[PDB]
């Protein structure tokens, strides 16, 4: 539930979507930039300011840990993300962001 | 370490030096098929058996999960694949490889 709630949140650009899945210690890494807690649903917030259009493609799954393959869109232009995350007791623990 | 020594044994064709990071209960994802425990061994022999390149370009890290961009060369062609671990105690406790 926690994982498909991560991205609708990030597809639908929905910060108080994403404050559902994150815990005060959910850490990212978005391209070595490190967010914790509240600093991920306002990574959101600027996804939805922004206008960008995040889209998964594709993903894999083992135990708790979660792989997908995201396109973003944003000025006509789109690129390929891949998206990692850890669940636990219903929360996202630990995200990377990171350009193909 | 656990996780250099990961990349070193898929870099290097070594099933034995994967062995050294890889737990009974290790759950691992290659594009769909589970492979679990000593199963992960077994893949490791398998890229020796086929003469398969795995070069590391970059990875990014949150707390115990880690994201590898590799690319891998087998018969004159490169392809980029995605592979996440998640690290406990020393060991690998789940991994996922996915074709970009
Ligand atoms: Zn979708
Ligand atoms: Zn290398």
């Amino acid at each position: 539930k926690a994982a498909r709630l991560f991205i609708e949140a990030l597809e639908k650009g929905d910060p108080e979507l994403m404050r559902k899945v994150i815990s005060p210690d959910t850490k990212m890494s978005d391209n070595g930039r490190l967010f914790t807690g509240d600093e991920v649903v306002e990574y959101v917030k600027e996804i939805q300011k922004r206008g960008e259009v995040w889209k998964l493609v594709s993903y894999e799954k083992a135990g708790n840990l979660w792989l997908f393959l995201v396109t973003v869109k944003n000025n006509g232009q789109e690129e390929k993300w891949a998206v990692a995350i850890v669940v636990r007791n219903g929360r996202i623990k630990e995200v990377i962001i990171m350009s193909i």
